[PDB]
């Protein structure tokens, strides 16, 4: 259950566990939850009410952002990209970043190329749910997706890092999962390799294990856009 | 310390095996950053300076929007921009490692980099304001606040440098903008942060920093 204003601090993180502060429908914390699951890392999730944060939560992140990792040695790591990197370096089995220093750098370059998508998807959602104009937002999103489509087509690989799923794919995934519920799946209608990638991601055991419940997510968005505080409980 | 390539210049040839190329500009702090790392790790490299106000047409095959810095390898690979380049260099080349080996300490340096993220733009805005004779009290106050965040870290850690008792990657990633405070006329923005002033001195005493340290009158002359 999500903690908010009035909730007591959780205790220290047990030895042999790492803690993630998250929220069930936040795509940034979804990144880091995929990495935790993909690496079979033993963890606990503490969900936070973003509209009505616990006052102690500002001791985990100064502006109360999520995600934050908290270790059994009381160390704090944030936000999502830095957390995912730490996890891959700190935990041994299944390495998600590639071995080649160049390929590692290329995945980080791809991540920069993706930097407008999160805000564009969110603005599209808000535009469609308020009845505001969305022609420009969708054209913009389609252009960002064409930039990704060119990479996949040029490489002739299913995934962004190659034939097998890797760190970059998990870093991009949360926003693609959301296209359906956001009502913007039409924004990949011009990008066939990207549509193949979505399907490949859905078949990934980690992705599949973390897929949101569509109906509950729609219910969250319905109360969120009515400005209801209960949306975050 | 060599001439800059502009519009109508010829494309450079392939980077020879055993060298790496950096596309830079002599007074660009983002490129300065990457040049510091090249030098600190004793990496054999060539610096190719680009005319940012009149870019070579070919340079857009190195970066789609003609940004610097860019690294170009003997394998024809392109790596950009400054932070990704710095990390690539530290991982791809052996010898002196600038990031800590420890995953947490390494992540912490990246967190410090993020805390610094407003400083580059604020320093530039302060320069532009002071040079054009425009308002700057609020820009300076904002810069002092970011510098207070950095002061707090050094004071809490009680170490000379941001990564501990010796210089490491994080210090080199921050340095370019601090070198520039003097010439920018905003040294007064560290008058309240004593650990930060000590750090400025520690940095100037570092051999790599000192080797790349701009001549004040030359830099003054550029900014005209
Ligand atoms: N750049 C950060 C962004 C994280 C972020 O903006 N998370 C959202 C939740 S999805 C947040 O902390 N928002 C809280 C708020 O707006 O009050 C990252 O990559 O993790
Ligand atoms: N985010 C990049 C920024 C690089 C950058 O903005 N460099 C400046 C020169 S110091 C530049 O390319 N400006 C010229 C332009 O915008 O075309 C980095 O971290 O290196
Ligand atoms: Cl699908
Ligand atoms: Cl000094």
């Amino acid at each position: 259950r999500t903690l908010g204003k009035g909730s007591q601090p959780p205790g220290p993180v047990p030895e042999g566990l790492i803690r993630i502060y998250s929220m069930r429908f936040c795509p940034y914390s979804h990144r880091t939850r995929l990495v935790l699951k993909a690496k079979d890392i033993r963890h606990e999730v503490v969900n936070i009410n973003l509209r009505n944060k616990p006052e102690w939560y500002y001791t985990k992140h100064p502006f109360g952002h999520i995600p934050v990792l908290e270790t059994s040695q009381s160390q704090l790591i944030y936000e999502s990209v830095i957390a995912c990197e730490y996890l891959d370096d700190a935990y041994p089995g299944r390495k998600l970043f590639p071995y080649d220093p160049y390929e590692r750098a290329r995945q980080k370059m791809l991540l920069e190329l993706f930097s407008k998508v999160p805000h564009l998807t969110k603005e599209c959602l808000v535009a469609l749910r308020s009845g505001r104009e969305s022609t420009n937002l969708k054209a913009a999103l389609r252009q960002e997706f064409s930039n990704l489509e060119e990479i996949l087509e040029y490489q002739n690989t299913t995934f962004f890092g190659g034939t097998s799923i890797s760190m970059i794919d998990y870093l991009l995934w949360p926003w693609f999962e959301r296209l359906d519920v956001y009502g913007i799946l039409d924004c990949v209608s011009h990008t066939p390799a990207l549509r193949l990638w979505i399907s490949a991601m859905k078949w990934d055991p980690t992705v599949s294990a973390l897929l949101m419940d569509k109906s509950i997510f729609q219910g969250f968005l319905n109360l969120y856009f009515q400005n209801n505080p209960n949306a975050f409980d």
